[PDB]
C-alpha cells in the first residue's frame, strides 16, 4: 500500500509547493493510517516475541518518502488556506518564512521571530492550525491493554482511528488535515520504530528528513518525534551533529529568505530579513555555526548574493545599512580574533571579483546616490556610504583575503560612477566616492593605484571642464559643488605627487 501511494505522489512535488487539489482525500489518509498503525503493531509485538531483515529493508525507505511527501500536504493545506485578504510569490515567502519557523529544540527564534513579522491574517492562520490537534485519535500504545478489545486489538484501534477521521470531516476549519497531522505523527513514530533495529537505515538520509520536518511550523506535531529521531541518529538535542544540521539548515533557510524571497512579491515584511541578517551576525559570533556558514560560502559566494541581493531598490536603505553591518563585523571579528573560517569568507568574497558588472553598480550606486525624495534619512545613506568605504578598506588591507581582484573591479565600476557626480555635477557622494576610489589605489601600493593615478587625472581634467564655465565662473564671484568637486579633486592629485616623490 505505501508503494502504491508513493507511485501515486509521482506528479506531487517534494520541494514545491503543492496545489490544494493534490492534497489526498481523508480517504487515502486515514487507509493509509490504518495500514500504518497496522504494520506498527504487528511488529511491535514480533519485535517482543524475539526478545524480517528485508521487511525494515523495505519499509524504511517507503515510509521515509511518505513522511516528507505528507509534510508537503500539511505544507498545502496550510498555505494554501492563508486568506487572500495571496499570490504564489507572496506564498512562496510566507512558505521560506514558516519553513525556518521551528517551535522546537534549540533551533533558532530566528523563526519564531520570522513566524511572528507575518502579518495578522498569517498569524491567526498558523495560530489555529497549531490550535487543532491529534488528540480523539487513540495514541501510542493503547493497544498494550489490547485496546479494550478481546483478543485482536488491531481492528477496534484502526475503528477508532476512523472514527476520529469523521469528527474531523464535521470540523469546518481545516479538516482534512486535522487527520493530515495524525498521520504524519504515526508515519514518525513508525520510521523512528524502523531506525531503532540497524536495518539498511541511510543515517544521514534520515537525519536531513527530520532536521527539515523540525525546524518547520506545518510540521509541528511530529516535531518532538522528528527531535527524537535526531537524538537516535545525530545523538543528544545538544550533541555537534544535531547542532550543526539545525543551525546549518537555519541558515540555508535565512539565506533562502534573504536572496529568494527579498522582492515584496513574496509579501514577507523587511522585518523578517533585518532579523535574519541580525540572527547571522549571532551566528558569525557563536564559533560552529560560523564554521558552517564558512565552509558553505568559501564554497559559493552565497555571501556576495546577500550584498548581491541588497541591490535591490525595494528593500530600504536601512537593509543596505544592516548589510554593510554585517560584513563589518565579519571583517572586524576576523581581526580581534583570526580563524580560518574567516580567511574562507575572505575567499568568498574573491568571487564578488565575478559580478554582472551593471548590477554591481546599480547596488554601488543604491549605496552612493542619496535621494531626499524616497531615503527621509539622508543620515542613515551617509552611515551606508562610510561602512561601504570600511569594507573597501578591509578588502584593500595586504592581510585580507578578498584578493586584489575584487578591489580593481569595485574601483574600475566606480569610475563611471564619479564620471556622473561630474557629467550631471552631483557634488553630494562625489568626495566619499573619491575616497573609496583612493582606497583602491591604496590596495595599489605595492601592485596597482596605476588605475587610480589615470582616472584621478581624467577627473581632474573633468572638474576643470566644468568650472571652465564662466557662467558658473561669475556665479563663484559672486556651480558651487563643482568647484568644491575639482578642489577636492586637486587635493587628492597633490596627496598622488607627494607619494610619488616619496617614492
Amino acid at each position: 500500500y505505501f508503494a502504491r501511494q508513493i507511485s501515486s505522489f509521482c506528479s506531487i512535488d517534494c520541494t514545491t509547493i503543492l496545489q490544494l487539489h493534490e492534497i489526498p482525500s481523508l480517504q487515502s489518509i486515514y487507509t493509509l493510517d490504518a495500514a500504518i498503525s497496522k504494520v506498527q503493531v504487528s511488529l511491535d509485538e514480533h519485535f517482543s516475541k524475539m526478545a524480517s531483515s528485508e521487511i525494515t529493508k523495505n519499509l524504511l525507505p517507503a515510509t521515509l518518502q511518505l513522511i516528507d511527501t505528507y509534510a508537503s500536504f500539511t505544507r498545502a493545506y496550510l498555505l494554501q488556506n492563508f486568506n487572500e485578504e495571496p499570490s504564489k510569490e507572496k506564498l512562496q515567502g510566507f512558505a521560506a518564512v514558516l519553513a525556518i519557523g521551528s517551535s522546537r529544540c534549540k533551533a533558532n527564534t530566528l523563526g519564531p521571530t520570522l513566524v511572528q513579522n507575518l502579518p495578522s491574517s498569517v498569524q491567526t492562520v498558523c495560530e489555529s492550525w497549531n490550535n487543532i490537534n491529534t488528540n480523539e485519535f487513540p495514541n501510542i500504545g493503547s493497544w498494550r491493554n489490547a485496546f479494550a478489545n478481546d483478543t485482536i486489538p488491531s481492528e477496534s484501534y484502526i475503528s477508532a482511528v476512523q472514527a476520529a477521521h469523521l469528527g474531523t470531516l464535521c470540523s469546518q476549519s481545516l479538516p482534512l488535515a486535522a487527520s493530515l497531522k495524525h498521520t504524519l505523527l504515526s508515519l514518525v513514530r513508525l520510521t523512528g520504530d524502523l531506525i531503532v533495529w540497524s536495518d539498511e537505515m541511510n543515517p544521514p538520509q534520515v537525519i536531513r528528513t527530520l532536521l527539515p520536518l523540525l525546524l518547520e511550523s506545518s510540521t509541528e506535531s511530529v516535531a518532538e518525534i522528528s527531535s527524537n529521531s535526531l537524538e537516535r541518529i545525530l545523538g543528544p538535542a545538544e550533541s555537534d551533529e544535531f547542532l550543526a544540521r539545525v543551525y546549518e539548515k537555519l541558515i540555508t533557510g535565512c539565506y533562502n529568505i534573504l536572496a529568494n524571497h527579498a522582492d515584496p512579491n513574496s509579501g514577507l515584511d523587511e522585518s523578517i530579513l533585518e532579523e535574519c541578517l541580525q540572527y547571522l551576525e549571532k551566528q558569525l559570533e557563536s564559533s560552529q555555526a560560523r564554521k558552517a556558514m564558512e565552509e558553505f560560502f568559501s564554497d559559493s559566494g552565497e555571501l556576495v548574493q546577500i550584498m548581491m541581493a541588497t541591490a535591490n531598490e525595494n528593500l530600504s536603505a536601512k537593509f543596505c545599512n544592516r548589510v554593510l553591518k554585517f560584513f563589518t563585523k565579519l571583517f572586524q571579528l576576523t581581526e580581534k580574533s583570526p580563524n580560518p573560517s574567516l580567511l574562507h569568507l575572505c575567499g568568498s568574497l574573491a568571487q564578488l571579483a565575478c559580478v554582472e558588472p551593471v548590477r554591481l553598480q546599480a547596488w554601488l550606486t543604491r549605496m552612493t546616490t542619496s535621494p531626499p525624495k524616497d531615503s527621509d534619512q539622508l543620515d542613515v545613506i551617509q552611515e551606508n556610504r562610510q561602512l561601504l568605504q570600511l569594507l573597501t578598506t578591509y578588502i584593500v588591507r595586504e592581510n585580507s583575503q578578498v584578493g586584489e581582484g575584487v578591489c580593481a573591479v569595485l574601483l574600475g565600476t566606480l569610475t563611471p560612477m564619479a564620471t556622473e557626480m561630474l557629467a550631471n555635477g552631483d557634488g553630494t557622494g562625489f568626495p566619499e566616492l573619491m575616497v573609496v576610489m583612493a582606497t583602491l589605489a591604496s590596495a595599489g601600493q605595492g601592485a596597482g593605484h596605476l588605475q587610480l593615478h589615470n582616472a584621478a587625472v581624467d577627473w581632474l581634467s573633468r572638474c576643470k571642464k566644468y568650472l571652465s564655465q564662466k557662467n558658473v565662473v561669475e556665479k563663484l564671484n559672486a556651480h558651487v559643488m563643482i568647484l568644491e568637486c575639482t578642489c577636492h579633486i586637486m587635493s587628492y592629485l597633490a596627496d598622488v605627487t607627494n607619494a610619488l616623490s616619496q617614492s
